[PDB]
C-alpha cells in the first residue's frame, strides 16, 4: 500500500490498496446518525458522517480508508508483525479494536490535533471483527488539508510522528523510512554536471540521468522513495481538475501491476484500487485495477441511520467513437 | 518514448508519447486511395488502409505510429545525434524521408518480413518536411501478431535487430540496451533465498523484496528494463479486454509524470498519450496525459481518399455518481 | 572507520582508521602498574596491561584501540552527533571521560561479559583531554574470543548490543546499520539464475554477477554493507597465518583511498592504518597507508612502552 | 583482471591477475639475446629486454604482463567467448600466436605508435602453445609513459581504441565498458547537495555521500566504474614512492578476495598478484594474495633469468 497527501488548488488524500486480491470493497457512506457500535466503549448515536472504501459485514461498515464531513481522513496501510494489538483493557484509556479506530478517530475528531489528542488515550486491543475475519497488521495516515500524522502501534506503545512529506507505505517503521530518504540526495530532475571525474568526457544521449539511482521495485522501501520523490517533485496544478489527474499520475509510479510480486500463495500482489479525496469538497475519486476511468462520489452531511453503498465498476469502461 | 508489444487471446503494439508540450494529436485514418506522394519516389495511388496517432499538415498523414489493414505496426521513437538521414541519393535504393518512411512500410508490407524486405532496400534521405517541422532523429519499432524488429539508421548504415522481447525505447542503440539487461538477471517476482551469507538471519519483513536493484528513474536505459521486467513477467489475461487493460498497465510503469524530468531550457517531459493497438482486431485505443479513459477507433472497409481524423480530447472524463 | 573482528584458527579484533590527517600514531603497550589517573574517578596503581595504538600527550596512553593480556579488545570509532557525554556527575555511576574508557574497561576486564556489567555502571562525561586535543563523539567495538558487543552512549542512554556479525562502521545507530542489510539478502558469491525472466536469454559474460548490487562507495552504510558481505563469504584459513592475511584482505574491501572522500575542510578521509589484533597470542599486526608490510608486536611495569609506525613503504629489493 | 596506468612524478602501468589458482607466478627476464622462436615467422636472435611476470615451459617465457628496456608495457587480460584467434595464415601480416604477442610487440616497439602499426599487420593464429596450456581469450593493454590502446581482436577484426582514462578489464568490449561510464556522471568525491527536493530536510550523518551509486561488486563491469572512479580522483603523489604507494591503493579498490567469487567449479576466484611497473626507471613491484610486502626488481644474455614469488606472508618482526 501507499498513501500520500497533496496540497494545490484543494487538499488531497488517498491510497493505492496492494493486496493478491479484491475483497468486495464498494464506496460506503456512514451518515451522522448511523449507530456505531464499540465492543468495550459507549455507543456513538451522532457523529460526523463518513464517505470511504471498505466493506459492510453485519450491517457494520469495515473502512480501508475514509475521510469525514470536516475533510479529515484516515487509511490503514499494512504494517505486519510490527503492529502489536493488546490483549488487556486499560483503565483511564479507550479501549478500541483496529476495525474501530478509523469510526472513532473520523466520528469524533474534526482535525489532525483533535486526531492526534484521542491517539494519545487510546489503547488498541486484540478483539477480531469476527472468527471469519481475524486482525491484520496496520498502521496509519491521519490527514486534513494542512498536514498529516503516522500512528504505529507497536510492542513499545502507540506512537505518533508528525509526516513532514505526507507519505506512508508499510513495513519498516516510520523513523526507519524517514531516515532511509537520506541515502537518495543527489537525486535530481534535471541532468547532472559530471562530478564523477572532469578527466573523462562523460556524455548524455538522453533525458532523465538525473533520477538514476531511483528506485524502481514494489517492495514498501523503494515505493517510499518512489511515490516521495515523485509527489515532491509533481508540477503544481492550475485547477482541481488538474490536481487530480497529478494525483493519480503519483500513485501511478508505485502501482503494483499483476504479475511483479508474486506471494507466498502463487497470487500476485496488485493495486486492486488507488483513489483521491478532495478534503475540502468532500469527494471521494476511485480507479480500479480493471477500470482506469476516474468514478466521483461526494459526502452529503445528508441525515440517515442506515450505511449507502454504491458498488465498484470492475469494468474497463472505454469511449468507443 | 516508450514502445512495446505483448502476446495474449489478441496480439498488441503500442507507445508512450514523451515531450514537454503536445502537437494536437489525432487518429488519422488513411484509407486505400488517398495517393501517397514521396519527395523522391512514384507516387502510390493503391495501398493498405493505416490507422494511427499524429498531424495532418499539408493534407499529409505525419504519423508518430500507426498500424495498417492487415495489423502490421510501425512507431517512430526518439533517437538524438545517433539517427543518421543521408545527404546523398543511392540509385539502388528507395530513397524515402523520414516522415515517408511509416507510410513506405505500412502502405506497402503486410507483415514483419516484407517490411524487412523494404528497409534492406531503403536509404532515409535528409530532407524536412517543412520550415515549421523540421526532421528530429527516430529509430523505429516495427511489429505484427508474431515478432517485432528495431530499425536504426546510423552514421554506420541501416541496421535491423530482431526484438527479442518487443520493448524500445530511445539511445542508446538496440545492441546496448540488451545488453545492459544482462546485470538485472537476478532480479525476481518472488521473495529471493538469503544467499547474502547463511551466517546471518537476514529478515523480510514485506513483499516485492525480489525486485530490489530494478532501476525505477525514467532515463532510457532504465525504462527500458522496466518496461522488459513489466512486460515479461505480466500476468496473462483470459480476455482482450483483460490484455489492454494489462497494456495500459506496463505503459504505465515507465510513464513520465510533469515535474520529475526536465530539460536545461526548464521544459517538463511528460507522457503526452499512450496507446494499444490490438493488431488482430484493427483497433487504436489511446489515454492522454490528461484524460485517463480509454478511447477506442477500429480501421473499418474502405472507397474514400480523404484522411478521416478524431482529435484527442485532453480534459478528465469522470463517472459522476 | 571500520572494526572487524574475526573466529578462525586464533580469534582476531582489528580496524581501519579512517581521518583526513594523521595524528603521529605509534604503537603504546601500558604496563600493569603505569597509574591511570581519572578525573572524576580514584586512580588505578595495578590493572592488566594493555597493548594498542593511539598517541601519548603527557604521558597518558591516548588509545584509537587496543587489548589487553586476557585477549579483551576496544576500539573507538566516528560516531558523530550520535554520542553523549554527560554535563553531570553520577553518585551511582562510574564517572569515566571518553579517553578514559578504554583504560576503564581493558584495565579492569578479561572478557566481553565483564564489560557488559562495568558499561551498565558507566556514566561518560564531557571533559576533554587538553585545549588541542578536544572530545569528539565515539561508539565502541569491545570484542573478545568468542563474541563482541557494541556500545552507543546516546540521549536516550547507555545502548549495548550483541553484534551478531563482528563489523561496526560510522553512523547511524546499530539497529540501523544491522537492518540496513535485509534488502541485500539476494546477491551471492555465485552466478545467479535468471529469476529476471525465463522468455529472454540474458548472457552471463564474466565471473562475479552475483555481487552486482553491493555497494563500492566509501560512506559508512556502504562500508557496514561491503565489510559484511567480505568478512562473511571470505575462504576459511588453514594456519593462523592465513587468518592474518585474510583479515588484511577483508579490511582492504572497506580501505580509503586518497581522493574519493573530501570533507567540508577540502582534505581527503584516508586509511591512516590498519590492524589486526590476534586476541589468543595477544599480538599486535598493523599496516600503514605509507607501508604495505605487515608490522607485528607482542605484549608480554612503571612507563608506556612507545614505538612509532614507519611512514615510509618497506620494499623488499631484489637485484 | 584489471590494468591500469597513473601518470605522477614518473609512469606507471600494471594489473591484478584474478584467477581461481596460481601457476607458481614467477619475474622473468628475457635479455636481449634470448632467441625468440615463433611458430610461423622468422625467429628474432636480437630484440629490446622485457621483465615481467609469468611461467617459463619449454625454456620459453609465458608472460601474463610484461614492459620492455624503452618502458612500453603490455599486458593480457582474460576476454572469454570474445576474442577470435583465425585458423588460418595470412601471407601478406604476421602470423603470431597469442602467447608469442608479447614478445612479438615489447621485442620489436619503442612506443605506443609503433605497436600500433606492428599491431595492424598482425594475424593472431589459433595454436596452443602445448596440450597442458591451451588457448583462452585474452584482450590487450599496451602502454607507455604518454598513452594506452587496447587491442582486442574478435571476430569483426583486429579492433585498436585509444584508452582515455588507462583502465581495462575483462567483457565486454572497450565501447560498452566506456559507454557504461556515463551513467555514474552524478558520483561525487564530496557531499552533495540535496537536488531530490527543497521540500525534504535529508540529513548526512557521514563522510562519503558523494560516491553512493559506485558499484562494489568483482564482476568485471563493475571493477571498470569503480577503477575509473578510483584512479582519476587519486590524490597526486610528492615522489615515485608516493606514486606506487597509490598505485597499489588503486588496484586494492578493485582486488578480489577468496569466497566473494566462487566460479562454476565452486573455485574461488581472487586477486593472486599486484604489479606496478614504473616505466621510467624500468622496475617492476608486485604484491601476492599471500604476501603484503613490496618485491621491486630492475630491468639492467641469451638465458632466461626467474625469481620464483613467495607466497609467504614476510611480517616485520618488532
Ligand atoms: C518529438 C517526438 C519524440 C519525443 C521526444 O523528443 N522525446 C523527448 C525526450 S524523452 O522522450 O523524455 O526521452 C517525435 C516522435 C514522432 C515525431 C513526429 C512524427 O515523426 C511525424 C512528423 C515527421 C516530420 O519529419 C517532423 C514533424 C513530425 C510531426 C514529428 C515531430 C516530432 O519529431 C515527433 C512528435
Ligand atoms: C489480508 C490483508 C493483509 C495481507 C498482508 O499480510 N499483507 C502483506 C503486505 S506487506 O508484507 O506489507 O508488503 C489485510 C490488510 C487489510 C485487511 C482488511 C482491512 O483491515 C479492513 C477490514 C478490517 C476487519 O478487521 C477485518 C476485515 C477487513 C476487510 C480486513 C481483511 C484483511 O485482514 C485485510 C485485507
Ligand atoms: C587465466 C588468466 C586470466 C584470468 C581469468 O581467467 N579470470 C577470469 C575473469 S572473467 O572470467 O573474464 O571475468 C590468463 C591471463 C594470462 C594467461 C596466461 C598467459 O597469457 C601466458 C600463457 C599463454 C598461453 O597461450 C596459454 C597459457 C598461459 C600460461 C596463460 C594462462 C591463462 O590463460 C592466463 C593466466
Ligand atoms: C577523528 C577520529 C574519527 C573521525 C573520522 O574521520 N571518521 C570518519 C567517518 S564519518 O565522519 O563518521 O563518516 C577519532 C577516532 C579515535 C579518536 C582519538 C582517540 O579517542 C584518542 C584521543 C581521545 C581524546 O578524547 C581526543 C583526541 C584523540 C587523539 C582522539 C581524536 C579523534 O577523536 C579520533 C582520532
Amino acid at each position: 500500500c501507499t498513501a500520500i497527501t497533496l496540497n494545490g488548488n484543494s487538499n488531497y488524500f488517498g491510497r493505492n490498496l496492494d493486496l493478491d486480491f479484491s475483497y468486495g470493497e464498494e464506496v460506503i457512506i456512514t451518515p451522522a446518525e448511523y449507530e456505531f457500535k464499540f465492543r468495550k466503549e459507549k455507543a456513538i448515536k451522532n457523529h460526523k458522517s463518513l464517505i470511504g472504501v471498505g466493506i459492510v459485514a453485519n450491517d457494520y461498515p469495515l473502512y480501508f480508508d475514509a475521510i469525514n464531513e470536516d475533510g479529515l481522513g484516515m487509511a490503514g496501510l499494512n504494517f505486519p508483525g510490527n503492529a502489536y494489538y493488546s490483549d488487556a483493557l486499560e483503565n483511564d484509556k479507550d479501549n478500541i479494536t483496529p476495525f474501530e479506530f478509523i469510526p472513532w478517530i473520523l466520528g469524533q475528531c474534526s482535525d489532525v490535533n483533535e486526531a492526534r489528542n484521542l491517539v494519545e488515550k487510546i489503547n488498541l486491543i486484540n478483539l477480531s471483527f469476527s472468527e471469519q475475519l481475524p486482525l491484520a497488521g496496520l498502521h496509519w495516515l491521519i490527514a486534513d488539508r494542512e498536514k498529516s500524522i503516522v500512528v504505529e502501534v507497536t510492542k513499545s506503545g502507540v506512537h505518533i510522528y508528525d509526516n513532514p512529506i505526507g507519505i506512508l507505505t508499510n513495513n519498516p517503521e516510520f523513523n526507519y523510512q524517514m531516515y532511509n530518504l537520506n541515502k537518495y540526495r543527489n537525486l535530481s530532475i534535471s541532468t547532472p554536471q559530471n562530478t564523477f571525474s572532469d578527466s573523462v568526457d562523460l556524455k548524455v544521449d538522453g533525458t532523465g540521468f538525473g533520477g538514476i539511482g531511483l528506485p524502481g521495485d514494489v517492495s514498501p522501501e523503494s515505493r517510499f522513495v518512489r511515490a516521495t520523490f515523485s509527489k515532491l517533485n509533481s508540477s503544481k496544478g492550475m485547477t482541481v481538475e488538474e490536481d487530480i489527474t497529478q494525483f493519480f499520475h503519483i500513485l501511478g509510479t508505485v502501482e503494483q501491476i499483476k504479475g511483479v510480486n508474486k506471494t507466498e500463495s502463487g497470487k500476485e500482489e496488485y493495486t486492486v484500487y488507488s483513489n483521491c479525496y478532495d478534503l475540502d469538497n468532500k469527494t471521494l475519486y476511485y480507479t480500479t485495477y480493471e477500470n482506469r476511468q476516474i468514478v466521483a462520489v461526494t459526502l452529503n452531511k445528508k441525515d440517515g441511520n442506515r450505511l449507502v453503498t454504491y458498488p465498484f465498476e470492475r469494468k474497463q469502461i472505454i469511449n468507443k467513437l
